[PDB]
């Protein structure tokens, strides 16, 4: 979380689950079409608190044209997908999933963008509020087991990937389309929120 922290970084951020504070951000910035960003996640839980989810949600913001054509920051957003998985068999929750779908659905709880990020995503993994649950125990999550034992286990690792979606049409003008983006940049802010048995957040 901290600014100084090297934006490249090749070690798993570790999310302390007893949640001073808990967020991931990511500024997207000078970047072209197929361009990648990749992240690992470790969530941490020293007191074992009683963690049945930990529910995910996307804010964006800032958003600049520095002087390419495109001017709105949602067609912006909507060039970028993101896939998650967790580990400990990769366990895919969401993949190649639109990041302007992925905001409305787990912000505004948008029922129509919510059926978009249902063709593809398991609903085991759906929250009622719009946010994505990513604590799993071997790729099930917390409720699929029979009780918890005296201590809880560590959740299984999360690796997020974005990307710039790659399309590749040219216009009558024999121009590559996407170059509407170029200069562009926005900011993203990933959210986890761990959640009691009850579904309450941790207090
Ligand atoms: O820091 C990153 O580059 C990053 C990448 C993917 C997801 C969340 C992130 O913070």
């Amino acid at each position: 979380n901290d600014i100084k922290s090297k934006d490249a970084t090749f070690a798993s951020g570790t999310l302390d689950l007893s949640a001073k504070e808990n967020s991931a951000s990511v500024n997207l910035s000078n970047l072209k079409p197929g361009d990648k960003l990749t992240k690992d996640f470790q969530f941490e839980n020293n007191g074992s608190l009683a963690i049945k989810e930990v529910l995910m949600a996307l804010n964006y913001g800032d958003f600049k044209a520095n002087g390419g054509s495109n001017t709105s920051p949602e067609d912006f957003l909507s060039q970028f997908e993101v896939t998650l998985l967790t580990v400990g068999p990769k366990n895919i929750i969401l993949d190649d999933a639109n990041l302007k779908d992925l905001y409305l659905m787990s912000a505004k709880n948008d029922a129509a963008a919510a059926e978009k990020i249902k063709k593809q995503i398991d609903p085991k993994f759906l929250n009622a509020s719009g946010k994505v649950n990513v604590a799993t125990i071997d790729g099930k999550t917390a409720p699929e087991y029979d009780g918890v034992p005296k201590t809880p286990t560590d959740f299984d690792q999360v690796q997020m990937e974005i990307q710039f979606k790659d399309d590749k049409t040219k216009d009558e003008k024999g121009l590559m389309v996407q170059n509407k983006y170029q200069g562009n940049s926005i900011k993203l802010q990933f959210s986890f929120e761990a959640t009691q048995w009850n579904g309450l957040t941790i207090k």
